């Protein structure tokens, strides 16, 4: 891959790329030639659980839009929660590549079922 | 909760009239399809690929609205929890985010869906 040659998510086709959000979480995504997305999410967000473990990620990328899902359970740590992201690609003016997303985090607390929401921006990691 | 659903195929319907049929593996991995019928939306009537994960009382899944027939240039992801009510099965109480790019740029809309198991 190249951050220079990125047109939209069709450019990820048959690639393995690493993205880091503003909380320091990292996802490694394998995008097949059909826009199928699989890989791993490592949550490093301060004051959240299930940090520094790989969780299965699955989704779909097409044109300028992408959606992916993680359940916070891997048979290691279980945070009784699940997160989904939906977003769009943006080319930065410096030649970088970002996925701007909205996440929903569902969990069962003491008061039972709740849903939190926010924004993550993932930045493509060059790794040359 | 969704630990029951392991190795099963289930149909769910939300209040907007959409139907998703999900296949849950022994690992909590989810595939299947989604048929949108929400008033005011595109890509109504045809199946779209669905992927995500389910474990215990929570679930997250994603649909890109392109299937090689109709392309709405958009993607939706849902995260939700099992609510037990007064029947067999559960409802999924969800938050959805819909991403698309148009004339005011990349936009992400949000709402609630409640899916009902048949
Ligand atoms: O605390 C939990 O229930 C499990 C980890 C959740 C981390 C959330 S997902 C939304 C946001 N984006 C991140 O990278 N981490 C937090
Ligand atoms: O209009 C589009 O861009 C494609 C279809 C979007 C359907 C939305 S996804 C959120 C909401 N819940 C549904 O069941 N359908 C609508």
């Amino acid at each position: 891959f190249n951050a220079q040659g990125f047109t939209d998510f069709d450019s990820l086709s048959g690639t393995s790329t690493t993205w880091v959000n503003e909380l320091g979480s990292v996802m490694t995504i394998d995008v097949d030639r059909k826009g199928g997305v699989t890989g791993y999410f490592v949550n490093n967000a301060p004051g959240t659980g299930c940090r520094g473990l790989p969780y299965d990620l699955s989704g779909h990328a097409h044109g300028s839009t992408i959606a992916f899902s993680v359940v916070w359970s891997n048979g290691i740590a279980d945070c009784r929660s699940a997160t989904s992201w939906a977003g769009y690609a943006r080319k930065t003016f410096g030649g970088g590549v970002q996925i701007v997303t909205q996440w929903s985090l569902a969990f069962v607390g003491k008061a039972g079922g709740k849903i939190e929401t926010g924004q993550n921006v993932f930045t493509y990691q060059a790794y040359d």
